[PDB]
């Protein structure tokens, strides 16, 4: 009965999701707005800006209120919500409730101070970035890093294949299975290289962004030192010191951009993929509701499906994140509270292309049986050769000799020995020994050295 | 514990949309896939093509699979695609076993016709589409519905009251708070005439479109007259005869690009009532400031409506598509239909909640239009050019040069540069202020059900 | 040096979409407000509504300065726009000035008229519905309706040429080379027809949409009556009588979002015909610079990126025309320009798939030693007439019979004559004459029948 | 007579965007696939790999094909490509005939390796990564910086000028109109470093990015290391080694995305000076009112940004895709990036142009701070919460029931319900208003470049 879920996220993919419920809920946004509550207080606390420093045990009562946050904690929340229709707001009045019925009288003056100074946006944007962060380097980017790792093994494992290649679908010059996925490797390392490199950013700046309260609280606190030191030591985060009423957002506009590029290399990926097992060039380890034997690329096309919808979301933020009215318009809170579907589509997808290419195994004899039925592909490396030892328009000599015939291994061979005679008879050997399959340039070498190699 | 869902549509925002899952959830497409295959078997039934007519009762025993579906049938089907990891198939069986188990002969007779000559996909789009477009008849389009018939109601409420109008964002001839509600109802009724004009359709074809397991069952049978019927009887559907392995899609396509076009319409109406309330013209029925009251009803609104017509804007694109006879990778999007509903729904509860707080602001309408004479410059060029007057833009520039244009220049204008029309003319000139000049804003207003068209 | 120009519309592509520029060009744009203009003042003639009747000559003089509007009559708008920088005026300025520099008495007293109530945006929307709609019913729609043509002519030539049919890209049961052709057919005189449907609307409603100048101009006139007329008579124009200063543009966007899902079902025609082309089932009729016999559906792949770059535009429309400030603000004005560019690029595309369909030819001895390889294909409709007999669970047993086995015709026949022997022998023989091409169901009448069968 | 163009690139706006077609037109492309060409020949001239060294002569002969390209020279290309229907071959005729012509034997005895062991695409992505590099760097980027030089200098400028802020449309704490621009400021200067920061990477692999024919021709040769010598030495470019025919096109859709996302900033930017102008608070430097000035380089701006952003979503979604070892369907896209950077620059353009003509109105800004001092409500409460005081939001919430909030209210709140704190702390509440009250906005704004960090 998560199957009665509209979304397919807590609906039929929820096995594959679940993991990030702890990021990105309701129940996880309330419970890192308490956390960010009360180590602001903690921060107020440490730096007595306002009060002298509470008891040794005092602290660590107030360190329970956000270290342990129980289903109980969130439902009061929502209770107190149904007063305020404030959401923020009401976290305010739980953490000082539960520091009123604490038995403390040092923590009985102090909870005044809860959310001293600040307007909601500061414990938003922190409780956000700190669940962006964390959710992308424990879970979403290990994922992405672990198709990567897939790639890279295969590229290794069949970096020798020969594959015919297919340049607007049709023969061209031979590769082999392993470089084509050394290609998705290369791409998959660079955009995860990008992605990891966004910094993600925070702001502590109250109501407009300009620390008005703060500097009549107290006018000799250099607000931005102070606040970039809370943001360090309290969150180990980057401190944006521009900002309204709101963070800019442009930090997750840059990694749901970079997302999106990933995704649409990984969609790339999956069309080849299918397209590969379509041409019967892999197989895939056991489907059909009417025939026997037939296996689908089902995950590849689950992924790709999913792989778009990831990338609605991250076009609607880009799209709309960056503009805000003036010191702000609130239309910008409901968005943000979907980057959680956001990363459950990529994970939905990229845990199919896993799933996919865990499945996937070459068809040799198929491979082969290409190749040499598809000779015309030596044209260019016999007119390269004829061009080294100074024929002159080689490729009007080949037209002429294969006009009206249908291009095969006698006729090109034929070509070699009646036509290139002329070359010395080493090189004429080596023509002759040429075929399809062995016509792959270095792409057993770039294959197997992807890692090393790609920049 | 709905608050762990990560999508806001199954958590925060589940109480606004909740009606939505009897349409689209998994538990919806299996309870309707159930339907669909008993249906078709009924189907069979009564035209006998296949085996002679079952007992009177054993009609209303296989009826009775598809009229009581409960939570423990839907439990039944998801355990039995652990095993197929086939989602209709896993329906196959599960009708097939209510049938061995149902104690008729008959009906132990005729169960292995369960989804006889069908494809999954004749199963899933007749499901799609029935729930799509109860959904639409049903939820969506009457909350569209409901927010036109608020918008009619302050268009004729509000009809008479003068507002400054602004174009550019600056001082512009005076309208009416009523007609500028009465656009936004026109333009609304218009895009709910052409989503209900949109032709809902399904197919039920086999294989690849083509009837090729019927034709081999009953080569005698006019197959696209006996799935018309099917489809016209069992689910008052109309029948797209055309179709690979899928539906095409594009009925869905068109109903998505309508509502998107409906939502911009919704976004403009959002914005313009944030810009009314900044200016002080409207008022509502902060953490920090004790007498501030927010817009954000319209602010929700307004976010949830671009998130609605992302999916719209990823239907339309992706959906047309699909490699040969069919790749797979519409499945795993379609089964965002009723998120990209949900969305629609949550913003058009949101925007119905903000226009009943609505009033207007009498004093600071008034006190706007009394500051911006500056707006009278055309109805006296009018009149001037009226009675032959030759480059009057250029007399009232050269009068007010260098003078900040306000009520006592603009009057003073009249009174010694217009002197030379008609007395009674200068004597209605004279007459005219921003907030009586309003042409007809206040007729418009409350005329728009009846002048507002198809 | 049209070759200098950045936009391949007006570069590289010219000679395919040059016929758009006398309905979307600057140009185009002065001439048809000026015409707008004249109209107006014929209509205020006509009416009689602020001064009696002029001439009879002086109409027909009237008259000449729109159905003569020359390359130096654009010039002289563009000479006097650098004076006013608004463009509108600019053309008041023109037409005042062509009256003024007539012989005409009656036309000198009358030129005052010129623009009489309006707001530049009554021009501009009237100007851009008719041109819009001359556009699409002379040059957009008939392209379209061309290729639709083409799709008919290649269901019925094609119609009972056997295809072996393709799910997830693997193999299914067959349809027929005509009635794939028939189903793209069917979508598209769908789709022109939905299109052909719009209603083009047109305002002419003052500076805000409510007469007030009218109003005040003549009290007894009853202006919304009045307009419907003008546009009615004069421009063969709906009316859309609710507006701001702007008319709201949703026709332009339900004609926009109707022109890109009849591009997204030419999408779908284009990756087909090069997946059929990259299979070798079609052939072209003749490329590639080093492979002698090589031909690409390079005029396919042409036409997929030019409608997805047309769908770009489209999709800026949609979603940045209905919305727009208060009573408007002018960022609409240069976004609607480029209503010619989103058209040319449709054009470029149409043309090109044109130019590839008449390229295409099939290639039957492929086509029939593909279906010939393919007799797994055959299982449902044995499972079928099975269970027509009363057998219980066939799938189950022709996968026990084929366990272990690489499906053939040998083994599919075996299983029919050694596990079906029990059906009625001329259901035995008829399975017996059972071919992956003759098992083609009605694609046949289908794809011959689809002019009169498509809803 | 460019008036006949379709495209507002070519027809309206091309003199704000001409110095573009350098960078990208049908001719631009030309003349860098002529050159990349030569230099390929220069290249194994230089390294000896088939020939020996021709004549120092020859080699300028060689060269001044690549560096004296006319209007002649590009339509014999044009001209031999109605010929071959292929672009980059009708460029291999063309510098063979060149060379054909030269009259030098050993340039006639090299024109066979004209193109030797390239495919198009190496000679396509080197033209492309070129023009698209220096166009950025030369044309594109330097309008962006003049927008920030621009908005970092209104922020020192009008640093201290105090503005009203709205929150939700409505009175918020100060803030400063400088203030505000350097937030644009430092957003603008995160983004050009980002884009300052991609790595522009071409290729030069043969057919399908193996060396293939290379390695055939010249099986000792290391070609990963010789090709990134030339694309060094030759072109200043970054190599990437890993491509199939085409090189993958992340670099460009990187370079898009960071644009689009500078776009959305200016779209952001926009937006808000046309509301601050509305709202009477800016002053400009109307075909019916003689004294309107309106915001049209701002709305110029606004909707260019839009289409730029349309090809620039366009670019990143469908680039990234080409089925196997290519389909051909990124060439055409590829022919509209200098469209997609005419938008930009035509909105980078008007926004200059309006950003040079705002000025402050110092009176409708001072006014409107002093009608709301309900604005003073948190810094009350906070001095209040200080020295202890609890619930000083009920405080203030229940002494201001039933009454309209202005100055005399607030003061009598501060001088009767405040009372109990030191008289210095009452004396500095009683100096404060809404324009005093702007915390550290001057502060901020007139040290932007010295902390908007990278
Ligand atoms: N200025 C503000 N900053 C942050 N949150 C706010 C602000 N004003 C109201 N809210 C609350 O933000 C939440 C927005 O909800 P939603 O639109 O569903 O994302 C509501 O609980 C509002 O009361
Ligand atoms: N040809 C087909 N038609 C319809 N459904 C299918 C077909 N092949 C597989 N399926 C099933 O459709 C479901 C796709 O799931 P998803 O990708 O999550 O939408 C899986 O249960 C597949 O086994
Ligand atoms: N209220 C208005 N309605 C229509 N056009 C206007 C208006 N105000 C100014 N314009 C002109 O519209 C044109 C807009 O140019 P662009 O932004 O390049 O499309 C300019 O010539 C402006 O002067
Ligand atoms: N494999 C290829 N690589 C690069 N260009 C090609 C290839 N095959 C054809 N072309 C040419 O590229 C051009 C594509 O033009 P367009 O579709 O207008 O961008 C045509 O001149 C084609 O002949
Ligand atoms: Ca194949
Ligand atoms: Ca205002």
């Amino acid at each position: 009965e998560h199957l009665k879920n509209i979304s397919p996220i807590d609906g039929r993919y929820k096995k594959a999701c679940g993991e990030l419920s702890a990021f990105f809920s309701e129940h996880a946004l309330i419970k890192h707005r308490i956390i960010v509550e009360v180590r602001w207080l903690l921060f107020l606390n440490e730096e007595e800006l306002f009060f002298e420093k509470v008891t040794d045990h005092s602290v660590e009562v107030l360190n329970q209120i956000a270290t342990n946050i129980t289903d109980s904690d969130i439902a009061r929340v929502k209770a107190i919500e149904e007063e305020t229709n404030h959401d923020v707001k009401a976290v305010e009045y739980f953490v000082k409730e539960k520091l009123k019925n604490s038995k403390r009288e040092d923590l009985l003056k102090i909870k005044e101070y809860v959310h001293y100074l600040c307007t909601s946006e500061d414990i938003n944007n922190v409780a956000y970035a700190t669940c962006l962060k964390a959710c992308l380097n424990d879970v979403v980017i290990p994922c992405l890093e672990k198709i990567m790792l897939k790639l890279k093994d295969l590229a290794v494992e069949y970096s020798h294949v020969p594959l015919l290649s297919r340049t607007h679908g049709q023969p061209a010059s031979s590769t082999t299975f392993g470089k084509e996925m050394a290609n998705f490797y290369a791409r998959i390392h660079h955009h995860v290289g990008v992605i990891r490199r966004v910094k993600v950013c925070a702001k502590f700046n109250g109501a407009v962004g300009n620390f008005n309260a703060h500097k009549v609280a107290s006018k000799d606190t250099d607000w931005v030192n102070t606040i970039g030191l809370f943001l360090k030591k309290h969150f180990n985060l980057t401190y944006s010191i521009y900002c309204t009423q709101i963070q800019d957002h442009d930090y997750i506009c840059e990694l749901c951009d970079g997302l999106a590029r990933a995704n649409g290399t990984l969609i790339d990926l999956c069309v080849d993929i299918w397209l590969y097992i379509s041409n019967n060039l892999l197989k895939l380890k056991v489907g059909s509701s009417t025939m026997p034997h037939k296996v689908n690329p089902i995950d590849f096309e689950n992924a790709e499906g999913n792989l778009h919808i990831a990338n609605a979301f991250f076009k609607l933020f880009s799209s709309k994140l960056p503009t805000s009215r003036l010191q702000r318009d609130l239309s910008d809170s409901t968005v943000l509270r979907n980057i959680g579907s956001s990363l459950a589509y990529c994970l939905i997808a990229y845990k199919s292309v896993l799933k996919g290419l865990n499945k996937i195994d070459i068809d040799r004899r198929n491979l082969e049986e290409e190749l040499n039925q598809n000779w015309s592909t030596l044209a260019e490396p016999i007119q390269i050769v004829m061009k080294r030892h100074n024929y002159v328009d080689a490729y009007e000599e080949l037209k002429q000799f294969t006009r009206g015939k249908v291009i095969d291994q006698k006729i090109m061979q034929e070509f070699i020995k009646t036509k290139c005679a002329f070359l010395p008879q080493d090189v004429v050997d080596q023509l002759l020994e040429l075929t399809p399959a062995t016509y792959t340039g270095y792409a057993d070498y770039l294959a197997k050295n992807v890692e090393r190699l790609s920049g």
